[PDB]
This record gives C-alpha cells, sequence and structure tokens, in this order.
C-alpha cells in the first residue's frame, strides 16, 4: 500500500493570479492547522477583495474575444485537462497526504477515494470539451435556425473544507472543459491542496488567467467573489443557510447565474427482504464516511420493524469496533472532524439527541485530548420531530428510525427541506422502482450508498440545491445559448 | 379580415382556483382601463397574500403522488395542451378583440401575431411532453445508471402587460408539458385574456388545481409569490430592476429555482450592402412594433457611415407615415401605450434625448388625443453615452447610430449591461458570421429582426435575464434530474 509523503513540505502558500504567485495586497497571511493535533501547519496568503478584483482582471482578460484560451480548439482544452490528470496521478501520494495533514482524512481513503474521484474527474471531462454540442433547428418560415453553446465567462468558485482537493476538481473541471475562467476560493481550513493544483496547473501549461486561486475567508474573499460585478456565475457548495445568501447576493448585484450544492439529512431506507449484514455495512459507511462530513451522509435510517432490533444490534456493534486514530496509520478508518467550531457543534447535537429520549446506544463524548476527533455515536429509536432528526449534524452519528408500510416511509423520508440524496435496500423490484421513483432526492441508490461516478449528475431537490454537477449535465451550468436566426430566400426540408 | 367582436362583454372577472371562479378573501377588486380611451373596461376580483396561499395549497393537492394529473401519461398531458390550442383557434377572434381593448395592441396585429403565437406554442408542447427524455449511463463499477427527468412541482408565474396572452402562452406549456402545476400573476394592467384562458383551461379538462390564475398587484400578489415556502420554481418577465429582486427573494426564502426575462438595448447592426427597403422597414419594425414595448426593441440601430444619411431619411418618411389610431381601425399600424405611468416616462426620456443634443428628426410629443399615444419619434446622432442609448424607452423612439468599422460596431454593440437580442445585416458571409458569434446576445439575427418560433430557444445575455425559453431548451427549467444508482452482480457493457 502506499504511505504518507515522508518530510512533505509545503511548497505552495501564496495566492495564484495569472499563472504567478504573489503576496496578499494586505500582506497578511493566515495559519492552517492540523485537526489531529490542533497544531499550526504552515501560514498562506490572505486573500480579500483587493486580491479578488486583481484575480477577476486577469480571469476577463483570458477570457478576451482573441486571447489563447478562446481560440484554442475544444479538443486541446480537453488536453489540458487530461495532462492536469496525469499531473495529479504523479503526484497522488504527495496530494492524498496533504489532504490527510490538512484535511483529517485517512491517507489511504484520501488516495483510495478523494485522489482516484479528482483524477476520474479531470479525464471525465478531458473527454466534454470538443462534443459539447449546439443545434440546427427546423423552425417555421424561410429561416435557418441554429444555436451557439459559448461559455458565459468568468465564474466565481466557492468549495468547502470537507473535501477540499475533490470539490477543486469537481468546480474547475466542467468550467474549463466549457471555455470559461475561473476565479475560486478554497474553504480557510483548506487551502493546501487547491495551492497545490496552481502549481501543476501552471506546469500542464494552462494559459495565465485562466485558473486564479484565493485562498482566504469567508467575508472577505468569498463576500467579493459573491457580490463582484465583473464575474458572470458563481458556483458554490456549502451549508444550506450561506447557499441562502449567495443567491441574495446574486440578485442584488449583477445577477450573475447561480449554482448551489448544500446540505441534507438524507433517508436510508431498508426493508426486511433486504440483505441484512450488507445493508448494515452500507448504511454504516453511509453515515461514518469521511468522519460524518458528507453532504450525502445517510443520517435518517428507516428499517422495517420486524429487522430494526437485529439492525440495530448490528449496527451497534460495527460502531464499537469503528478504529479512530491518527490519519496516517494505516489502521485508521475514522479521522478527527475539521475544527473546534464543528466538534462544538456535533457535541452539543448529541446532547440534544439524548435531552429529546433517543437511546444513546454507544459513543456520545469526544475522544483524546488533542485534536477533535469523536466517538462513533449510535442513536437508536429516533422521532421525526426530534433536533437530531431534522439538523445536518455533519459528524459520526449514527441515527435510526422505525417503520412499518412502504407508504409511511416514503412519507416521513421526503417530510424535509432538503433532498441531496436517498437509498432503499431491498431486492423485491416493485419496492425498489416505486420508492426510487416517489423520493424527492437528486440522487437515489438502489441496494448500495455513496456510489458516486464522473458519468453520474449530482444535485439537490428543494433545498438542498439547485443545478447539477458532474456528468453530462454538469455541463449545462457552464454555457450561455445563443440563437442564430438567418433569413434565406427559400427553405426546403 | 376578421373584425374586432362587437361590443365585448368581459365574462371573466374573478380569481381562477381549483377549476372554480372565487372572489377575493379581502372583497376587493380593482379596475381594468382602455389604454386607447382612458375609459374603465370592468372591475377585477384584487388577489393577495392570502389567496396566493390558497392557490398553491391547490396546486400542491395536484401535483401530489398519485394525482390525475402525476398519473396521467404524459402523451396525455400532450393532448390537453393540443385541445387548449383548438379552443384558442376557435376563440381566436374574442381573443384577439380583448389583447386589443386591454393591451393597446391593434386588432390585426393581435390576431396575426400574438394569436398565432400562442396556438403555435401550445401545439409544439403538445409534441414534446411524451418525448422528454432521460438518459442511461455507462458508469464506473458494477451498477445500472440512469435518470428520471421529473417535474418540479408547483411553480409561480408572472408575467407582464406588454404580451399579456402571448407571455401566459410562453409560460404555462412548457410549464404543463414537464407536468407541472401553476399558479400564474398575470399584470395587473392587462387580466383580462389570463381569465378567460381559465375558462378555456376548465373547458379542455385540465384537473383542478393544475392552473391557477391570480390577477393583482406587484408588491402584494407578485411578492407572495416569489416568497413563498412552497413554490419550488419561479419565471418572471419584466423589468430587469424588478428581476433583481426576484433572485434576491428566491435566496431570501426556499431556494426556489428561477428563471428570468428581463430587458435591453438590442443593437440592429447594418452593413453599406444591406437592401435599404428591406433594412430599413425591418429595423422599422424592430424599434415600432406593439407600440415600441418589446423587450426585442432594436433600440440602437448601428449604420455603417456610407449609407447612414440615407438610412436616416428613409427611416423618417417611414416615421412620418405610420398611422397611430384606434387599435380597433384596421388602417392602425400603432395604438396607445399601456397607461399614464409609461406614456411619462418614454417622453421624459425623449427629452433628455433633446437636451443631450441628439438630432430630433420626426414626433416626439403626445398625439394630444384621448388615451396614451405618443407620436413615431427619430433620433440621429445618437451617441453612446446619451441616456436615450443606454435605458430601456420601451415606447415608440427610434435610434439611429453611425459606425466605420466591423470592430468598432462590435465593441460598442456589446457594450451594456444588457444582451437580450442582436441583429446584422449584410450579405458578406464573413461579416456576418464573425459579428454574430462576438454578439453578447441571446439571439442573433442575421438579415432579419424580431423572427421568433416556437422551436427555437430565447433569453438574455448579462442582465437581460437567466435561463431560456421557447424550444427543447425551454423544457430544461421546468423538470428536476434524479439519477437512480442501481447495485448490480456483475456488469457487461
Ligand atoms: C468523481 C466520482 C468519484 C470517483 N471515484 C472516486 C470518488 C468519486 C467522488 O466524487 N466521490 C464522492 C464520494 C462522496 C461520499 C461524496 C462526494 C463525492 C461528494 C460530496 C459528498 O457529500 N459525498
Ligand atoms: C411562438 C413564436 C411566435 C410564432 N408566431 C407568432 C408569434 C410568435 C411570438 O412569440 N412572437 C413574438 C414577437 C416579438 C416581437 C416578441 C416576442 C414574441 C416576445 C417578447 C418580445 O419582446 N418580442
Amino acid at each position: 500500500l502506499p504511505s504518507p509523503t515522508p518530510n512533505l513540505e509545503i511548497k505552495y502558500t501564496k495566492i495564484f493570479i495569472n499563472n504567478e504567485w504573489q503576496n496578499s495586497e494586505s500582506g497578511r497571511v493566515f495559519p492552517v492547522y492540523n485537526p489531529a493535533t490542533g497544531e499550526q501547519v504552515c501560514e498562506v496568503q490572505e486573500a480579500d477583495k483587493a486580491d479578488i478584483d486583481k484575480a477577476v482582471q486577469a480571469a476577463r482578460l483570458a477570457f478576451s474575444l482573441g486571447s489563447v484560451w478562446r481560440r484554442m480548439d475544444a479538443s486541446e482544452r480537453g488536453r489540458l485537462l487530461d495532462k492536469l490528470a496525469d499531473l495529479v496521478e504523479r503526484d497522488r501520494a504527495v496530494l492524498a497526504t496533504m489532504e490527510s495533514l490538512n484535511g483529517g482524512k485517512p491517507f489511504l481513503q484520501a488516495f483510495y477515494v478523494d485522489l482516484q474521484g479528482v483524477i476520474k474527474t479531470f479525464r471525465y471531462y478531458a473527454g466534454w470539451a470538443d462534443k459539447i454540442h449546439g443545434m440546427t433547428i427546423p423552425v417555421d418560415g424561410d429561416y435557418f435556425t441554429f444555436t451557439r453553446h459559448e461559455p458565459i465567462g468568468v465564474c466565481g468558485q466557492i468549495i468547502p473544507w470537507n473535501f477540499p482537493l475533490l470539490m477543486f476538481a469537481w468546480k474547475i473541471a466542467p468550467a474549463l472543459c466549457c471555455g470559461n475562467t475561473v476565479v475560486i476560493k478554497p474553504a480557510e481550513q483548506t487551502p493546501l491542496s487547491a495551492l497545490y493544483m496552481g502549481a501543476l496547473i501552471k506546469e500542464a501549461g494552462f494559459p495565465p488567467g485562466v485558473i486564479n486561486i484565493l485562498p482566504g475567508y469567508g467575508p472577505t474573499a468569498g463576500a467579493a467573489i459573491a457580490s463582484h460585478i465583473g464575474i458572470d456565475k458563481i458556483a458554490f457548495t456549502g451549508s444550506t443557510e450561506v447557499g441562502k445568501l449567495i443567491q441574495e447576493a446574486a440578485g442584488r448585484s449583477n445577477l450573475k447565474r447561480v449554482t448551489l450544492e448544500l446540505g441534507g439529512k438524507s433517508p436510508n431506507i431498508i426493508f426486511a427482504d433486504a440483505d441484512l449484514d450488507y445493508a448494515v455495512e452500507q448504511a454504516h459507511q453511509g453515515v461514518f464516511f469521511n468522519q460524518g462530513q458528507c453532504c450525502t451522509a445517510g443520517s435518517r435510517i428507516f428499517v422495517e420493524e420486524s429487522i430494526y432490533e437485529e439492525f440495530v444490534r448490528r449496527s451497534v456493534e460495527r460502531a464499537k469496533r469503528r478504529v479512530v486514530g491518527s490519519p496516517f496509520d494505516p489502521t485508521t478508518e475514522q479521522g478527527p472532524q475539521i475544527d473546534k467550531k464543528q466538534y462544538n457543534k456535533i457535541l452539543e447535537l448529541i446532547q440534544s439527541g439524548v435531552a429529546e429520549g433517543a437511546k444513546l446506544e454507544c459513543g456520545g463524548k469526544g475522544l483524546g485530548r488533542k485534536g477533535f476527533f469523536i466517538e462513533p455515536t449510535v442513536f437508536s429509536n429516533v422521532t421525526d420531530d426530534m433536533r437530531i432528526a431534522k439538523e445536518e449534524i455533519f459528524g459520526p452519528v449514527q441515527e435510526i428510525l422505525r417503520f412499518k408500510t412502504m407508504d409511511e416511509v416514503i412519507e416521513r423520508a421526503n417530510n424535509s427541506d432538503f433532498g441531496l440524496v436517498a437509498a432503499v435496500f431491498t431486492n423485491d423490484i416493485n419496492k425498489a422502482l416505486t420508492v426510487s421513483s416517489a423520493m424527492q432526492a437528486g440522487t437515489v441508490w438502489i441496494n448500495c450508498y455513496n456510489a458516486l461516478n464522473a458519468q453520474s449528475p449530482f444535485g439537490g431537490f428543494k433545498m438542498s440545491g439547485n443545478g447539477r454537477e458532474m456528468g453530462e449535465f454538469g455541463l449545462r451550468e457552464y454555457s450561455e445559448v445563443k440563437t442564430v436566426t438567418v433569413k434565406i430566400p427559400q427553405k426546403n426540408s
């Protein structure tokens, strides 16, 4: 198996604008921490509005008609994405080490999940660049009508700390595929892998200004992007709460186009005719993967009454043996939460569960004295009115509910402001299709959980988001459609 | 030729919810006027928040799983749209008369343009309902993945007074095609044809609550729709200013999906090789059609300087002969503006043009008769810094500018926060394609103007809107995409 890079240097700590490494305009640098120890790893140049402004100017010039990026064959945009994939593959262990050190992700999981996703995302979209087609249309009257799908322009992108590098790839790959330029802001907690990608972008040979990477905080760098009158499109992944602010800012400023990938409280429905041991393991991973810090978390597990007691027992056994420890250690299943703020929020919600009469089966406490580790926690006898049944915990807390009928569980699963994902476990084709069709969710899994692929679109119903990422449909957010209608002397079919 | 329905009575004046005619909850009514005479036509029930709430509940129930509308074959949704087209065709003269009386549109133009568009829109979308396809996707891993394209749910729609019935059709046709339910709010100036459509919707046999029609004011009924937490999607056509408020309100409330069709200051570029008889007439219609009350108005005509003087001469001649009068008179080319507020806005902008040194070639005043009639007005020697060159007038005011080079006119055409449409008149293939490709506009015409078709998408770049209506792409705003990923024991290609 691969090992964490020894003596990892953090070489790239500056703002990346126009393929040049720059100090912040203010001169400030901000600290970056290791969530396993609480100790400072390094300092990073702290971008604010002045820096955003320079980045937008660079991105706008790079998007100008006649520029290298605009004149480039679509196929050559694709080649650049493929080159970037090659470089990520070359530096896979370094990047996984960085994600582990900075993000708290177990190194092997960062290597085999996150980095695999990054590489596959770039390789997938590399293939789309010269296959984005408009249409020719048999309109009424003596006209020739066609559509031209063009890049929108300068795209602002704001990404979270739970999947720093993977979300970076999810954002820039479709944007670049379509020929846009980018100003991207990684989360304050987790800038490092994004900055390393700046070095790879330069090495790959992207024209200056096509990707600009602006590390810094939300009210400064993030807000400056959201309200910028020179940015045509914003893509945001994060909390539903902040998503509302993004949409508001878009409306108030320049009506920039918006897509949002937001939170969830996703249902996972287990029928008695499911493969039980498989369902237990899948539901366990479905909530505990990535320290519970997944918008996809299956945080409402509905179990059919006849298998409820056994499902709970097996789930508790599994949670009790789940190995929490140092991200670099190959035995580790679960690393720390990202920071103290998240740690405290999780503990408060656990206490709410106890207070409101959910059965605490195991866990419920922090682990150790350093970093932000929390015991794998299981609640049973959860009911729909409980805070823990409604609020996104974003930590290692499993909630198990009971149901009797398919009609009941469909209603209860759908009774949410959220609708990111859902799942159903059953060997009955009729139940599987009925439930999956009825779910108000952007992705529904049948007899699996957390099965994501570069080829398949992903996004929220309701307040879990607007628009889709990944697959062909991810590209729809990153082009502007132009209809051209030409008068012709006479039309024939 | 057809004649306006004699002694037209307004049968339908009430709120339409759940296929029933209802009084306002408050009991309040509001007056509706004839813009040609200033006289009151009738009173209509005034919808407010309480009425919106009732309509949303009806629309939600009609959208419930297992409802008649949800269970219906897609092909049968299509048949209902085709039936509605049949009924509009049957009542074409009545509806055109109503659009003329209420909206100030010359009767023959309402009959042959607006009503034609209504019928064609319904017949076009009738054909789409059972041809909306998801995909099956060759994802990595042992999975079967497909997408379901589902209706979003309850769609709030707000439409303007400049094309009351046509915009009603533009909105409900794609929404219903996709299987949504609708709460639609016509402009307070022009509710009448929308209410008549309620009668036809019931007659066609749409299930109760599928379309609900809520006449009332913007700050009351309109705002209630925009902020409603039980509405999944909003579509708004109107000013950019109000568009910004819609997006903001969506962000603040429930992150409902937003599409906007907003203002323009669209360029119409005439090269010296253009046929003048044709180009002058097309440019004339391009700005004067529908009392100048078109988002598509070609309100910046750029003429190559060698033909500029002649183009102006011809344009002035045409404007001076343009017949302004009673909408019911078959000789009338131009009816009144919609109301006194718009009338005053137009005159103020004309005054600004004179003050800033534009050359008033003809017109420039109200006609001084009953109603809200304004002389066809032509300005030449318009420059880019003038208020009339920047601000949407929405009245019978033509603006003619000169240019010398292609590079120049592309830059000047695109130097705008708007980008709804554009046109270029030239027989030179290279110039035509270079200019059309370079325009930052959602529709570009070559050697024509105002050529719209049910088959071709339409919408704004920049602050002229977000999203597209009409054609296949119009449907994309009215479906939610669900990915379903099924674990399978083994995959083969
Ligand atoms: C590119 C697909 C892929 C391929 N190979 C490896 C990984 C991926 C990939 O993206 N996986 C992935 C896994 C999970 C659990 C989540 C997300 C992504 C998005 C955020 C979230 O909440 N959950
Ligand atoms: C359905 C296409 C169609 C077909 N036959 C007849 C009419 C139509 C149709 O819609 N025409 C149309 C004409 C103009 C000038 C405008 C608009 C629509 C949209 C608003 C605007 O500003 N301008």
